[PDB]
Parts: structure tokens; sequence; C-alpha cells
């Protein structure tokens, strides 16, 4: 083994953000969350045409879009803002027998057979393993937690210490019928500092977008 | 004469959730809301069919699932973790010449016949009194929130602090008709510390049943 | 050459919500949002009967609610509570070829035509400027975000500090088709200490009753 990942040092004097990344990092600080009722229908239906099941599937979908736009890659490193050459999705697997829950993640790959594999590989393997992070931290990482119990009109997330906290945070949740669309809530929490509401904006439109395209 | 009540000591080390508590009490603290569009079409009839204002009959179903899952009954009381054998409802009630509100609790039983006694009994007397808590602090308590102004699609409740409050809140909104339904919108603020998405996830599930049930 | 525009300092010994203010200022101290499916449908037949730009049509109202119920006119001057007279709407305004935001404020009048000659004037004056507050901070003022992006179902603002910032906080969305009626998302962010439910909530109602009356 051996690593090393995604510095992109940004000089924060050249950005045409900043001013905007300076008050939302002192004085004005603050995350958001907003939640959108997806339409899934078509999404759903590829996803059940083929064997697999509505999960990694909508993983992946995130995790593209995670790993487009820069906004969402970035985090603070020695005393620096940097921007993560790739994110990788540390998702949330539930334990039956013992009402508790594990976050892991896998390694992303755009190739969506080949993400699956990796996450098959991992969710086959520690989805049994009851650390609470089995295969622990890692540096360049986004988060999406499932919630399958709710349909939730709206998920809001309120961290008590938001200092630097940019890594963006999904929830999905229940969905159900609704017309002849099935609809799906989804939910993001973003650091101000790093994304606009024109920013987590466009990225809905485009999770629109790519789940009407294919499975990956 | 006296009172004494309420205790369960638990020992972190025994606990299948040992390390979700004490990172979530610390370096990954937060709070998260999340709000429903509940069918009481079911409720609303059987609650019309007999003498009963709303509102009690359902700080009581509240009451009820408080007091089935140690999850919610939860709070800091001498530097440990502690569940209460029984919470009881803080509810507000609003005070229409002076435009400003009181929270006051009720004695919590099992019985409903018997709570909306000591309900009645207890707003009868207090209903028309100013202070913001005409009968004060009782350790072990939740709280529910009425708003019956707004057909809310979402109700985030954003504390500027958060160390031990495990205490949940619920917010109950103005209902309205739809599809032949009636929905109501309700919402929980809990502590991740104490609570994850699933317990959460299926109190609001045992919501649906129990108001799909009889009044009490 | 010369303003000062005065306050209404609020004595708390006097004043009806002498403890709600006070415990909401310390240990209780929290902010809330709350998201509504807002009826456009009258607003927006009217706006487009006329040669009218819905934004400025609607920041309108809402300052027209602003400057009707002190409650939402609240702030500290001097470690003291005040009341300003009137408060004036700071909006956004976005930026297509840099993606970012800017926002500026207009001086409020009752009168729609002054207004919005105002607001067309400091926009067609200032909107090609690419700094982050081209007029900038005034005391007596309320805010309006422009999120035309998304149709959201919940808008939650998690400020960090919310230390005396009583300054309400709106938030519209994409408006979309329902059923011969139009829906527009909106959110109002507000400090607990300034504002119970019932403020925030009639607010809501008459927000609706003008967008069915005229266009200001």
């Amino acid at each position: 083994e051996k690593k090393i990942t995604g510095y992109t040092t940004v000089d924060i004097s050249q950005w045409h953000r900043k001013e905007h990344f300076e008050a939302f990092q002192s004085v004005a600080q603050c995350t958001y969350n907003q939640t959108v009722q997806l339409d899934i229908t078509a999404f759903l239906k590829t996803v059940k045409k083929n064997k697999h099941k509505f999960y990694p599937a909508f993983i992946h979908i995130l995790a593209r879009l995670m790993n487009a736009h820069p906004e969402f890659r970035m985090a603070m490193k020695d005393g620096e803002l940097v921007i993560w050459d790739s994110v990788h999705p540390c998702y949330t697997v539930f334990h039956e027998q013992t009402e508790t829950f594990s976050s892991l993640w896998s390694e992303y790959h755009d190739d969506f057979r080949q993400f699956l594999h990796i996450y098959s590989q991992d969710v086959a393997c520690y989805g049994e393993n009851l650390a609470y992070f089995p295969k622990g931290f890692i540096e360049n990482m986004f988060f999406v937690s499932a919630n399958p119990w709710v349909s939730f009109t709206s998920f809001d997330l309120n961290v008590a210490n938001m200092d630097n906290f940019f890594a963006p945070v999904f929830t999905m949740g229940k969905y159900y019928t609704q017309g002849d669309k099935v609809l799906m809530p989804l939910a993001i929490q973003v650091h101000h500092a790093v994304c606009d509401g024109f920013h987590v904006g466009r990225m809905l439109n485009e999770l629109q977008q790519y789940c009407d395209e294919w499975q990956g």
C-alpha cells in the first residue's frame, strides 16, 4: 500500500469569491440545509430493470456530482484551503440485530461497474462489522446518510462546531408514490463559505438530470 | 409530601453505542430536525367523534411514544447519562389578549382518560396565568410546541447551545385538507448523541399507527 | 448630508415579554426556520398583467409586512433593545459571468411605484458591481435571498453565532405548477428572543393575504 491525494492550494486573493469566503469564515459563518422531493420515477424503473438495488446506484450519482464541482471537494489542510482531486462517499450501513449503524466509505470510480464492485466488496465484507467506523475516516470524503424509515418533508442537520467543516452531507429518505411520479426526499448540508445557494442549486438540477439518464 | 423519580445509570462500557455517543458528544456533536406531513384522517375523525379537544389527544400520543423508548427519556444528571423511568409532556398554551405564550407540563399517565383529566385540571387552572412557566421546570420532561398558524413544510429548531440537551422537542402545525385525506405537519428536534435516525424513524412510524388507532 | 434614523427603545421591565426575551437571550437562546409552500397564483397573474419583475414586487410585500409589525424591526444598539421606525429590504442579486452573488439594499417605501423606482435604479446602477456589498451595511434592514434554482421543500439557515442577531431572513424559491395553482417555496429564519411562533405565523398569513390583494 501507499497513497497521497489531491492537494490544490487555492490562493484566496486571486479567487473571485475572496471576501465571500472570508466573511463566512468569520462573522457571518453558518451552514444550511435544503430538502427536495426528488423525482426518481425513471431512475428507479431503470434501476429495477437491472438487478441492482437503489442505493449504491444513487450513491454513485451523487459521488459523480461531488467529483465534478470543486466547491464540494474543499477542506482545511495545514492552516490552508485545498481542493481534493477526488472525494469518496462515506455512506451509512444499518445493523438490524443490534439497532446501531456503521459509516463506511468506498473508493469512487467514474465507471459504475467499477465502483459498485468496490462498494459490494466493502459491504459484503464489513457490513457486519460493529465498529462505528470499520474502515476509519479518510481525508477526502463526503457523506451520505440513508434515512429509509421516513418520507421526510425536511431534514435539517445542526452541527455544534462547524469551524472548517466544509465536507457536504446528504441525507436521503423513504421514497413514495404520488401521481404517476415516484418522489424521494433528499437533503444537503453545506458550509456557506464554500457553497453559495447557486452551487447547491445547480447540483440539485444535475442530480435531477442524471437520475433521468441511466444507472450510471 | 415528597417525590423522587427516575434513573437508570447507564454504563457506557456495556452499551451498544458507547462510541456513537462519545464522538457525538465532542468531535462531531450536532442535533437534527426532521419534519413530516402526517396522516391524521383517521385520528381527526375519531377525535371529532368524541368530546375531545384535538391538542391534548396528540400530546398523549407523543407522550406514549416517549415513554416507550429509552432513547428519548435520556438526560445528563450528575455528570452521568440516565434514563428517567417516565417523561411528562411540556406543551405550549397561547394567550390571546397579551399575544405571548406559556409552557406548562402535566403529569403523564398511560391511561388517556386519566391524563386528559390532569391536563384539563392543569389548563383550567393555569391557562390564563401569564407566567412563562406557571408550574416550572421538571427534570423528566419533553416538549410539544403548538403552531396552529402555519401549514409548514419545514420547521427547524436551531439551538445556540446543545450540550446535554437530550429532551426532544415536537412542533405540530396547521393541519389541512388534501386528496380525501387530512394531513398535519409535525417536527422533532433531537440530539444525535442519544438519537440515531433509526429511533426517530420508528417513533414517527408508530405515530402513524397510534393515530390510525383510537384516541388513547 | 446627515441622517440619524430613530429607535423606539424598549425597556425590558414594562414589556409583556420580559422573561421570554431574557430567557431566550440566555439559557434557552435559539433561532428557528420554517418553510411554507406559499400560494402565489394571484400574485403572479397580477404581476404578469403589469410589466413588473417578480422579485422587487415580492421584496416589497415582505417589507410591507416587516414595517407593519415591530417584532421584526428589532436589534441591539448599545446593549439596549431598540425598534427601528422603518426597516429596509436587503436583497441579493446574482452575477452570471463570475458565478457569485452580491447583496444590496433599496430604501423602503409604502408606495410600490416609489419603491420600484428606487429598486430599479439601485439594481441598474450596481447590478454589475462585483462587490459583495456595493452599498453595504445599514443598521435597520431585513434580508431576502433569491434561490430560484430549487423548488425546496425545506430551507434551513444554520447561523454559527446568533448573539443579538434579530434581523429576519427570508429565502424564496423556484415557483412551480401544481394543478390550477402556482406555489412558491418560502422560508423565514428568526431569533426566538424577538419572534414567537405566533408572530412569524400571522406574518405569513398576511403574506398570503397581500399576495391575493394587489401588487402593493
